[PDB]
Order: structure tokens, then sequence, then C-alpha cells
């Protein structure tokens, strides 16, 4: 099983596997992301369920592509009935409904020192 799901953009990838699931895996969180965790020949709503039911949290990584994306939207909208950590990664419009939970502001230099903190101690509770 995973400790984390990750839902993100593809256009943010980069920083996602390279740092995000990075210090993570260093950190001994088991994380479930897409391009080495899916099941290929099963349907994007499977594996997607597959990874929120096995997964105690799911992160989110707003950013404005993100809110363009038909497939993190609907994996957000599952979440909500469980439990997700939002990342704000770029500044964006938040929408309403992401607009009234707290979040991790990646942007905010002055809250750096806090973040993987913050993130990792939710994780384990």
């Amino acid at each position: 099983t995973y400790d984390v799901n990750i839902c993100y953009a593809p256009e943010d990838r980069e920083w996602v596997i390279n740092t995000l699931v990075f210090k993570l895996e260093r950190a001994g969180i088991k994380t479930f992301v897409n391009i080495r965790d899916d099941t290929p020949g099963n349907f994007f709503a499977e594996n997607i369920m597959d990874a929120i039911e096995n997964s105690n949290r799911t992160i989110v990584v707003m950013s404005p592509d993100f809110f363009k994306n038909n497939i993190c939207d609907k994996t957000l909208q599952i979440g909500l009935s469980h439990q997700i950590i939002p990342i704000l990664y770029r500044p964006c419009e938040v929408p309403y409904f992401l607009n009234h939970m707290t979040y991790l502001d990646w942007c905010d230099k002055d809250v750096r020192p806090v973040f993987w903190r913050n993130l990792f101690r939710d994780i384990r509770n």
C-alpha cells in the first residue's frame, strides 16, 4: 500500500517527480505516481480510484494547468471525501471549493522552512 497519492498536471511533472516525490521517498514515505505505479491496460478511472483507495492521503499540486485538466478535477472531487493535502506549486485562481481549504504555499519562501516538516508531519500524524 501507499502512504500518499499525487494528483498533478503533466506540465508540472518535472517538479513533482524530481522534487516532491524525491523528498517524500527520502523521508521514507511511500508514494503513488501515475507514470510509474499505474497499471497499463486498466481504465483511467480504475487506476485513479485504486490510488486513492490504497492511499491514506491525496496530495494535490495546484497550478493554472491543474485547474484546466479534466482528469485532475475528477480526482479531486473524490479526494474531498477523504483527506487531501493541497500544495500551491504555482500561483493561480483557486476554485471556490479549494478556496476555503488550508494549503501549503511553496511559492512562499518565508514559509519554506516549514513546508516539508508540515507536509511530512501531516502524512504521518
